[PDB]
RNA sequence: AUAGCGUAUAUUAAAGUUGUUGCAGUUAAAAAGCUCGUAGUUGAACUUCUGUUCAGGUUCAUUUCGAUUCGUCGUGUGAAACU
C-alpha cells in the first residue's frame, strides 16, 4: 500500500512486495494488528550478498519511520519472521536517522545535537540490525597499515536469528557505513552471585 | 703571550652556584605542626569516523628501461601520505 509509507509517490518493486507484505500480516495474523496498524515505512533498500560461491542470496533492510520506531521494536521479533517467510529473503529494520554536519552549520540559535551526529548514527545500525538482540562487547583493532576493525561480540543464546544475518549485516555495513565487521559469539557473562 | 705584557675595579662565561630549558629540599641549607578556604595556577571522556575512484606532484623501493658523465633526468611499479 502507498498507505504505510511516507513519500507516498511510487514505489519500487521491492519497496511494494513490503507495502502489500504488511498490510499482509495485520490482516492475517490478529497480534500485529495494533503494532503493525502503528508502523509506518521511509524507505527500503535491497542489497546483494555475493559470495565467490556464484551465488545470488540477497536480502532487505527497511526504513522505519522513527515515529514508529518504539512500536517497531515492540514486535520486532514476530515482524521480521512472517516478513522473511513472506518475502522469502531477509530482512533488516533501521530507524530513518537524519544526519547533521559538522562545519556546515547555518542556524546561529541552533546547535548540532550530537543524537544526529555521523559516530552515533552509524552506530545506531549495528544495535538496529542484530535488532532481537543486542550486543554484549564491541571492539575495535588497528592493522598496521590503518584498517579498523570491528569484531563485535555476540550472545550466545541468540546464535539461532543472528548466525545467518550475520554476512547479510557485514555487507550491509560496509555498504552504508563503510566499516568492516567480524562477529565473534562468546557465552553470555552471568556475573552474579550463584549461591546453592 | 710577544710591540706588547702585568695590575685594580665593574661586568660575561665557566655557574644545572638563581634552574622556563635546568637545580636542590630525610640525614649536607631547605615541607610550613595541622585543617578550612575567595585571588592564582591546573582540569576526564563523546560530536564526518570511513570507504571508493581520479588527478598533480613527493618520496622511497626497484631480479628495469632511455640520456648524461665524472653526477643528474625521464619511465614503469609498489607504497605512503599530501594535496
Ligand atoms: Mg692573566
Amino acid at each position: 500500500a502507498l498507505a504505510k509509507f511516507h513519500k507516498k509517490q511510487s514505489l519500487t518493486k521491492i519497496e511494494e512486495q513490503v507495502g502489500s507484505a504488511l498490510v499482509e500480516l495485520q490482516n492475517t495474523h490478529p497480534d500485529l494488528k495494533t503494532s503493525l496498524e502503528s508502523i509506518i515505512l521511509t524507505q527500503v533498500k535491497e542489497f546483494q550478498i555475493n559470495k565467490t560461491n556464484k551465488k545470488a542470496k540477497s536480502a532487505v533492510l527497511i526504513y522505519v519511520h522513527f515515529q514508529s520506531y518504539r512500536v517497531l521494536l515492540s514486535a520486532a521479533r514476530k515482524l521480521i519472521i512472517e516478513l522473511e517467510k513472506k518475502l522469502k529473503q531477509i530482512v533488516f529494520f533501521t530507524a530513518q536517522r537524519k544526519i547533521e554536519s559538522k562545519w556546515v552549520k547555518e542556524h546561529k540559535s541552533q546547535q548540532r545535537p550530537r543524537s544526529r551526529c555521523l559516530t552515533y548514527v552509524y552506530d545506531a545500525l549495528l544495535d538496529d540490525l542484530l535488532l532481537p538482540s543486542t550486543l554484549i562487547g564491541k571492539r575495535i583493532r588497528a592493522r598496521l597499515d590503518g584498517t579498523s576493525f570491528y569484531r563485535i561480540q555476540l550472545d550466545q543464546n541468540d546464535r539461532d536469528f543472528l548466525e545467518e544475518k550475520l554476512d547479510a549485516i557485514t555487507h550491509i555495513y560496509k555498504t552504508v557505513t563503510t566499516r568492516e565487521v567480524t562477529f565473534e559469539f562468546k557465552e553470555d557473562k552471568t556475573f552474579h552471585t550463584f549461591k546453592k
